[PDB]
């Protein structure tokens, strides 16, 4: 039985929850089924990693390449420039989702090619990374940790780019034999120097696309029919939609920003939403219950 009244987690002022019941009875479900039925599916950029620090905005995986020492304040402006009249599209209000996937496309497509022009080796992304400003969310050690220790499947599905994000979990210690990392990942030409990126492009709207497209990693976890989902885009919502079958679902939304105008929507969507949180311990409290 499950009381959240009684998960000191739970009593924490960025904790907001439209429907505390129907979340206790989710939650239980999750215990019930124990690790056998368990998995999670979690967006990596600001929903594993922090959005701010002392202070300071934190870096996204694409950031940590636009602040490395390889790429000229040339290149930044024009990054910067993108992001000024892309990011408008991604969160214009007047716009269907639908509409913003061109728009998204462009954006992705055009920053990734400013990448491409800056010419970045694969034997420098660790240094680059060791010398970035990314962090991962307090409890962290403790999320893939005890989630390894009971070898949970864990699906981390990013529209940042991939060789960046499995560097720095990598350095973190926790990029363990659980954890599948589906992203944008780079082409390499016979130099190592990146030339392209594989694959068909994720971005933050169209998640639907590629959790469809690893159905072979779905069908293996049939069993697997609890799971928890975490993101902080409404995108994320959708990193789900290739589960073969589901009997509970939690999905966890970190609120970054915007939270004025999204709070209400972020409410309605995701189970739990996390307002401005830069740990993990409410998911954390459930795997304890759970494992
Ligand atoms: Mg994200």
């Amino acid at each position: 039985a499950v009381h959240l009244k009684m998960m000191p987690e739970f009593q924490k002022s960025s904790v907001r929850i439209k429907n505390p019941t129907r979340v206790e009875e989710i939650i239980c479900g999750l215990i019930k089924g124990g690790a056998a039925k368990l998995q999670i599916i979690t967006d990596f950029d600001m929903t594993l990693s922090r959005f701010s620090y002392n202070g300071k905005r934190c870096p996204t995986c694409h950031n940590i390449i636009d602040n490395c020492k390889l790429v000229t304040d040339e290149c930044r402006r024009k990054l910067l420039q993108l992001k000024e009249q892309y990011y408008a599209i991604e969160v214009d209000p007047v716009l269907t989702v639908e509409e913003k996937f061109p728009y998204m496309v462009e954006w992705y497509t055009k920053s990734h090619g400013l990448l491409i022009e800056q010419g970045i080796p694969k034997a420098k992304l660790k240094e680059i990374v060791a010398d970035s400003d990314v962090m991962l969310k307090e409890g962290y050690e403790n999320f893939f940790g005890k989630l390894q220790q009971h070898g949970i499947p864990v699906f981390i599905f990013s529209a940042g780019i991939g060789d960046v994000l499995e560097e720095v979990i990598r350095q973190a210690g926790v990029y363990h034999s659980n954890v599948k990392v589906v992203s944008n990942f780079m082409d390499f030409d016979e130099n190592g120097v990146l030339k392209g990126f594989k694959g068909e492009l994720i971005h933050v709207f169209n998640k639907h696309d590629g959790a469809l497209k690893n159905t072979d990693y779905f069908s293996q976890l049939k069993d697997n029919s609890n799971i928890i989902l975490l993101g902080d885009s409404q995108g994320d919502l959708r990193m789900a939609d290739g589960v073969a079958n589901v009997e509970h679902i939690l999905k966890i939304g970190y609120l970054n920003d915007r939270v004025d105008e999204l709070l209400e929507k972020y409410m309605d969507s995701y189970d739990i939403v996390l307002v401005k949180e830069e740990s993990l311990e409410v998911v954390n409290s459930i795997l304890q219950k759970t494992l």
